């Protein structure tokens, strides 16, 4: 995948990206909201994690802003494990999920995440005929939730004790965008 829209480039993750990703995912500012501050990656263990295979389609991408890599996304075709855990019914609809972080905190709350999401929405519509996109943020991450609401996602389910984060199972929302 490769998308360019003025300041933003979204492109496929390659092995050369992992040292900078290690910087992001050893940064306690970033880890508070993605992964958890108790994660202890090395370059090798991070690469192992981010090269684990997926049952169905996945896009792993790097987000660049003004020619500097600043974050990471993964965009994945929905699969049975997640349909089940989300209590989100499998239908004839084409559904994707997406996880992402901006690893440069100076680029938070400047609208870049919302620009990124909308570019992915457009890609999935034209390239995959997607009908819905879903994700599952922590209830106590309002910056993410508000970005997702700006982008068109709506809360559709409560997911109690959904995700272990820093030793505690955090309540989440299931949020859905339907074009
Ligand atoms: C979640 C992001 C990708 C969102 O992208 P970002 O570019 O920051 O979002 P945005 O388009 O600026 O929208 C954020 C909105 O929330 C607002 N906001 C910031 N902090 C807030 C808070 N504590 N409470 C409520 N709103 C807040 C912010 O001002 C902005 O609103 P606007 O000023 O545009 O009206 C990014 O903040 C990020 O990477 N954060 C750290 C990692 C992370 O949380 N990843 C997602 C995990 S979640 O499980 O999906
Ligand atoms: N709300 C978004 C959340 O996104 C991540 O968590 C997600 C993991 O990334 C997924 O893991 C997949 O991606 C890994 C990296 O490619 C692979 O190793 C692994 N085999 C894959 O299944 C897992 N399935 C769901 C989990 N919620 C963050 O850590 C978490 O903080 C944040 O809240």
């Amino acid at each position: 995948m490769n998308i360019v829209e003025n300041e933003i480039c979204i492109r496929t993750l390659i092995d050369d990206d992992f040292p900078l990703m290690l910087k992001w995912l050893t940064d306690e500012r970033v880890l508070e909201f993605y992964g958890g501050r108790d994660k202890k990656y090395t370059l090798e263990s991070l690469k192992k994690h981010y090269t684990e295979p997926w049952e169905d389609e996945v896009f792993r991408v790097i987000i660049e802003y003004n020619n500097v890599p600043i974050g990471y996304g993964q965009i994945y075709k929905m699969y049975d494990e997640l349909y089940t855990d989300y209590h989100y019914p499998k239908t004839d609809e084409i559904v994707y999920g997406m996880d992402q972080f901006i690893g440069e905190p100076n680029y938070w709350s400047k609208g870049i995440g919302t620009r990124y999401i909308k570019l992915i929405f457009e890609f999935l519509k034209k390239e995959r005929n997607a009908n819905a996109v879903i994700l599952d943020p922590h209830k106590n991450n309002p910056r993410a939730i508000r970005a997702y609401q700006k982008s068109g996602f709506r809360i559709i389910e409560d997911l109690p004790e959904h995700e272990l984060h820093e030793g505690k199972k955090e309540d989440c929302y299931l949020m859905e965008y339907r074009y």
